[PDB]
């Protein structure tokens, strides 16, 4: 299944000529159409967001921006922490403490206005988002990656206490969902060292 939100397909399939999001090519929740928006950086806007209300993020800030962007609009799996009574979120989806780390670090001097990036805006009549609170750096805004992450969608995101049972947005991600859906922390892991040794 795939989320029912306002893009999404009916049921994840394959998806040919992607533009970005290519991590979920070959099962795909996102039309191709959704990926055009972000073929191109500086990402001004996305749908009716402005992603530079504080100004223009850093590429790499940028880049980690657009994979949660991915995982939520194309991720074949993102349906598995379907909110039931809300189908278009997703409640504790297992991150990565690691990966939220990069991402706060990558961030850090960037600035940010919204402590929670889907409920924290002023939204005008053509559904385009306004800072209230003050442009602050995402260090001044979160303390750590842990609380960026657990922050920065409400309960969307959790970081998980796994170094290997948790998602990280690049192919790891194969090996944590098989486990995702004591033990299973030993199968992950094992499995893991497996694929580091396959790729060079
Ligand atoms: C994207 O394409 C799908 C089907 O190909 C279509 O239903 C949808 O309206 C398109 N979205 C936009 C924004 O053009
Ligand atoms: C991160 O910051 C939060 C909030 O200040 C704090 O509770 C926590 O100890 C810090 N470290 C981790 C790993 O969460
Ligand atoms: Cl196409
Ligand atoms: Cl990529």
């Amino acid at each position: 299944g795939c989320l029912e939100g306002d893009t999404h397909k009916a049921n994840p399939s394959p998806e040919p000529n992607m533009h970005e999001c290519t991590l979920y090519s070959e099962s795909s929740c996102c039309y191709a159409n959704f990926t055009e928006q972000l073929a191109h950086s500086p990402i001004i806007k996305v749908s009716n967001s402005y992603w530079n209300r504080c100004g223009q993020l850093s590429k790499s800030c940028e880049d980690f921006t657009k994979k949660i962007e991915c995982f939520y609009r194309c991720s074949p799996h993102a349906a598995r922490w379907i909110d039931p009574r809300y189908t278009a979120a997703i409640q504790s989806v297992p991150l990565c403490q690691s990966f939220c780390d990069d991402w706060y670090e990558a961030c850090k001097d960037d600035s940010i206005c919204a402590h929670n990036w889907l409920t924290d805006w002023e939204r005008d009549e053509s559904g385009e988002n306004h800072c209230k609170s003050k442009c602050v750096p995402y260090s001044e805004m979160y303390a750590n990656g842990t609380d960026m992450c657990q922050s920065m969608w409400g309960e969307s995101f959790k970081v998980s206490e796994s170094s290997c049972l948790c998602l990280q947005m690049n192919k790891k991600d194969m090996v944590a969902i098989k486990h995702l859906l004591s033990s299973e922390e030993h199968a992950c892991q094992k499995k893991l060292l497996k694929f580091e040794a396959l790729q060079q």
